């Protein structure tokens, strides 16, 4: 469905990776691969009703989807989280002092990959 | 100073998650980690030489650098290399089809952590 299976694809691959970090103890790299599985699957999302998104918010993401996808309140509260390991997991500047990978956790993490699921399984059902 | 020496732990973390990365057989996510070693690395020279700069290209990082640095032609090609891993890596639309991992190999990845080793070490060196 014009490259929508690719963006799924992509989206599994990307938590596989957040999986794996875990795995590293690469908490923070965890949790923006799972950020970006959600938006990935979004987007996948997207293409298969015929539309091209963009950017790195799933809140946008979520929000922009056709009328006939019902969004579950819990999604955006996932997004809220997700959208906040796009940028200050991986710049220094987005914290008070410290490299950026200090400030995440494994239990942040693994609820980033339990965020991001939902996402996913969301958009699995919808496609 | 001006917290340079956050942004090379960041970058060596970077380069860390890129080594683990090529051990989980994501090769893909081991590129762009590699960029995003190099990258956080010139940023943090730049801060160290008082100067803050913007964006994803190592060849602009290196362009942009005091003209008394002195910038091995070696370290430009390189740049040029590391540049492509920012956003193809991870996006589907960056390829003709399939999602973006299926489309990097184990060479490239033990290579791009060769390039970004190598920037981190000049860095270190002009720090």
């Amino acid at each position: 469905m014009n490259r929508a299976r690719d963006w799924l694809e992509q989206a599994r691959h990307n938590l596989r990776h957040a999986q794996g970090s875990l795995g590293l103890g690469d908490y923070a790299w965890a949790c923006f691969a799972a950020q970006q599985a959600a938006e990935a699957a979004l987007k996948g999302l997207h293409l298969a009703r015929g539309q091209v998104a963009w950017g790195h918010s799933i809140l946008d993401l979520l929000a922009d989807l056709p009328e006939d996808v019902d969004v579950p309140e819990d999604l955006v509260e996932a997004a809220k989280v997700l959208d906040k390991y796009y940028i200050p997991t991986r710049y220094p500047d987005a914290h008070p002092a410290g490299p950026a990978a200090r400030h995440y956790t494994r239990l942040e993490a693994e609820e980033a990959l339990d965020l991001a699921q939902k996402i996913l399984a969301f958009v699995e059902e919808k496609l």
